[PDB]
């Protein structure tokens, strides 16, 4: 990991060379590898020299404080490294208020609770279909056989995209969150745009009721959304639809495959699933992005200079022992589940109703049919970090005679 030379305004004792794309002991799990930032030795604000050099807030309180302070911590450059944050132009995420407010309203229209409730029957049926089909085999590669097809196919149906384009779209979205290096962020962004611009154009000529039609034919400030804004908005929805829930589901199922007491609780008390969903979202939070400083700022005794970037990992607040006692322990009866998994401040995630509904459906439908399962013997479940953290592969095994037709 290359280290950028230490800027002169940054003092030595705050330096902690954390690589957000390669955190230390990832074999303990990516959330526990990020939590090394909250170890005993570690200041609450640190400078890392990796990825061009940037600050990191490591505590839930400072993360929330920064997220509620867009006048100082701007969304104009929200990704590390700078080159990616500079090329990030998705809408509404790259706008500060009040400008982002009306775009947020358009985006919210296509993935909001009215749309989730409209899709619920599609969501239920595809999840049951996927889990039937594999129920009698006694094994699966969960990432490939459920975690990817279930949320992506729902998102493609909501956006009206053939699905068939999934391999290409999935590969581009991955490039922007956990890059492999064969493309810059801008190169993946520009390929996503070449895909989207003709569909947007096609859909102003022949509108359907899908999400891309509704955006391209939308309005901000009483005037038509432009072609330029429509593709930056549609692009954002495509990266969240393809690379968030997908990764999160694998984390949960890996947890449940090692935790029979937790499985039984959700089978015997199905009304507990929504609360367990919240506690799995805290424990297996997976997003981390950042902000750029609009001005010099003395932040809890540390001088941040105009143009510094600061990583404010959304996943860290709920792993913070100051927010949740015994934070690595999953407790479905936790009296207060404190987290910022879906963000904080004016950018709080718009697709979170879709995500919760997909997570709850996975939990209920998988456990109604495959109540007993395990990680394959001698399998290594390998994690991966980035803007969105993930799981490489999750081989599960189970006895088909202990499954259930429903
Ligand atoms: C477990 C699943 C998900 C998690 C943890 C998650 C996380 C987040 C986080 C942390 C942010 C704030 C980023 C920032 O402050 O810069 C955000 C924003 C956003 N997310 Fe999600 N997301 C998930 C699923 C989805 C899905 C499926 C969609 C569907 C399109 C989506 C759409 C959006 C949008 C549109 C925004 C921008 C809101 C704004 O900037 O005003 N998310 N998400
Ligand atoms: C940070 C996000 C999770 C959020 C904004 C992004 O770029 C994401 C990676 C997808 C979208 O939902
Ligand atoms: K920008």
């Amino acid at each position: 990991a290359n280290l950028a030379p230490l800027p002169p305004h940054v003092p030595e004792h705050l330096v902690f060379d954390f690589d957000m794309y390669n955190p230390p002991n990832i074999s303990e799990g990516v959330q526990k590898a990020w939590a090394t930032l909250q170890g005993p030795n570690v200041p609450n604000i640190v400078w890392t020299r990796c990825n061009g050099g940037h600050w990191i807030a490591t505590r839930g309180r400072l993360i929330r404080e920064a997220f509620e302070d867009p006048a100082h911590f701007s969304s104009e450059c929200p990704f590390i490294p700078r080159e990616a944050g500079e090329a990030y132009d998705f809408i509404p995420t790259s706008m500060d208020p009040p400008e982002q407010r009306q775009f947020r309203a358009l985006a919210s229209s296509v993935v909001g609770m009215p749309v989730v409730d409209k899709m619920e029957g599609h969501i239920r049926e595809l999840a049951c279909s996927l889990i039937d089909n594999i129920r009698l085999q006694g094994h699966c590669n969960f990432t490939e056989d459920f975690a990817e097809p279930f949320p992506i196919r729902i998102f493609m149906l909501l956006a009206g995209l053939p699905d068939k384009d999934i391999p290409h779209l999935k590969y581009l979205s991955d490039q922007m969150t956990r890059p492999d290096g064969s493309m810059t962020f801008a190169e993946a962004r520009d390929a996503l745009y070449e895909y989207l611009m003709p569909i947007i154009a096609e859909r102003k000529l022949k509108p359907c009721t899908d999400a891309i039609s509704v955006i391209a034919n939308g309005q901000v400030n009483g005037r038509p959304i432009t072609s330029d804004e429509a593709k930056k908005m549609c692009g954002l929805l495509l990266v969240g639809g393809l690379d968030t829930v997908v990764n999160f589901l694998s984390f949960c199922m890996e947890f449940l495959a090692k935790s029979p007491e937790h499985r039984k609780e959700l089978i015997e008390h199905p009304e507990r699933i929504p609360a367990a969903t919240e506690e799995l979202l805290r424990r297996f939070s997976l997003v981390a992005d950042g902000r750029i400083l609009k001005s010099d700022l003395e932040f809890h005794g540390v001088l941040l200079k105009k143009g510094d970037q600061i990583l404010l990992p959304q996943l860290l607040s709920g792993l913070d022992e100051r927010e949740n006692a015994c934070p690595m322990h999953v407790d479905f009866g936790r009296q207060k589940v404190s987290h910022t998994t879906f963000g904080h401040g004016s950018h709080l995630c718009l697709g979170q109703h879709l995500a919760r509904r997909e997570i709850v459906t996975t939990l209920r439908e998988w456990l109604a049919r495959i109540p007993d399962f395990a990680i394959a013997p001698g399998a290594q479940v390998r994690h991966q970090s980035g803007i969105v953290s993930g799981v490489h592969a999750l081989p599960l095994v189970w006895d088909p005679a202990t499954t259930k037709a429903v």
